[PDB]
């Protein structure tokens, strides 16, 4: 039970950030990621479809016996997260809520932005978190549909998404924010061009990241934790699309040498 | 659900710096604390007898509605948490796990020191918790019955506190650790002196710090967090000792001003 693995789900490499950060902080968990690279890009499908193809995600990893299920993906987590985890008998987790907590502390402005796919933007999730915790606070929200794909294309260090990220984020320029949430797990890879863009006054806050921590309490919570030492078993990735083009940008942002990853069916 | 309560329940008046911790972290959450000032110290005391008591101001707290129960001792919660988490209905948090949790983190050369009362030592319960994460690590525990009554002697800011705690934590000077945990809700007041005799090199952990920090985290897993929005009551202070004397110790620390308690019995 406790010796079995976590999973993480998301549309694509974003789940990666969270996945990067669960290795660093919980060395001797187990994990199994899933990435529907075939699907991908969920932010703009309707919300209903993509609860849809996050539940199939679910089962998929449900059948490999998982004791905790992570919705690494922002536009699943603001539609699924709430149905799956009143569902499932292990713990889900979402992340939304870790990114507006972290983003609350942080602020000294009372001044937040957030970038995320047309789904999150659309439920306004974020301004629905950040508002129940500090109503004082000013958010503004912003889609960003041409991120994703920049990420996708493993074009993310290129001239050409230099000058997207710079032309999308100049909507959020000169209204004085000192926050900004990355509110998709694809965008950290994109955090040296934001933080550029943005400039040093504006402190990114990575939600996936933020997570890690919170998975970590309630394994404690749910007494759950996997034992003090390296599982056995090494950690599988599955994507729905080129399992080939995954390994090249999982291997390059995790730092893992030969990353096996394996082409899957869903739906 | 969601306007009742935060409980907590301690030894005496120790566990007003974890409440007061949770008016910095939590503002918009009602609390009700219980102190059994009327049999404190509990570190003195055998497991048993603390077993007993803890479970009585539990269930005197449950009577009251509470949303979440929270074991702000952590002599109390080193022998009761495991009980009490698994026979009520709400969620149960002690201040033990938190601590572990924060040190085992910060901690680069896997030296651990921790304090307390000689029960919360006595118990091994940091030892146990913090091998259960990182086995590697050297733990050094330290029982130190002077620091309380110095501290509910509001002698803690005395040069004479400085050569006492000198004094004391003389052992762990000698181990080479790089992280203490505050083991005891009274030690938050001597941070200071702590700190500078344990010098730049190390990290101290505040576990009633840690805790509300996870209380927080917990009030967004369950979705039960007090709305922003409208409207509160006042805190509820309990005691089963003299509630003239508490309304000093409750003023003096949590500066509020009139706060009144009202004495109770248990069993
Ligand atoms: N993983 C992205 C989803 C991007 C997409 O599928 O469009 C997120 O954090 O929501
Ligand atoms: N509250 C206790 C200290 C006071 C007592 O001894 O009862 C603790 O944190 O261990």
């Amino acid at each position: 039970s406790n010796q079995e693995a976590i999973g993480l789900i998301d549309s694509g490499v974003g789940g990666l950030t969270v996945l990067k950060e669960a290795l660093k902080q919980l060395p001797n968990e187990r994990l199994i990621y899933l990435g529907d690279t075939a699907r991908c890009p969920y932010g703009p499908r309707p919300a209903e479809q993509v609860v849809q193809f996050t539940w199939e995600m679910a089962d998929f990893l449900l059948k490999k016996r998982i004791k905790m299920l992570v919705i690494a993906c922002n536009t699943a987590t603001a539609v699924a997260l709430e149905e799956i985890k009143a569902a499932l008998p292990i713990p889900v987790v979402g992340v939304i809520l870790p990114g507006a907590r972290a983003a609350v502390k942080v602020t000294k402005n009372n001044k937040i932005g957030v970038i995320g796919t047309l789904g999150t933007i659309k439920s306004a999730s974020y301004e629905i978190a950040i508002k129940s915790k500090a109503p004082a606070i000013e958010v503004t929200s912003l889609a960003c549909p041409k991120f994703v794909p920049i990420v996708e294309s493993n074009q993310y260090r290129s001239s050409v998404a230099k000058k997207i990220v710079a032309e999308t984020l100049q909507a959020l320029q000169l209204k004085g924010l000192d926050t900004l949430i990355l509110g998709c797990t694809h965008y950290p890879l994109l955090r040296p061009v934001i933080q550029n863009v943005m400039g040093s006054h504006v402190t990114l806050i990575d939600s996936g990241a933020e997570t890690v921590g919170e998975v970590s309490m309630l394994l404690d919570y749910f007494d759950i934790a996997h034992t003090p030492e390296a599982p056995t078993q090494p950690h599988e990735f599955y994507t729905t699309g080129s399992a080939k083009m995954f390994e090249e940008i999982a291997s390059s942002w995790l730092g893992i040498e030969n990353l096996k990853a394996q082409q899957i069916h869903l739906g």
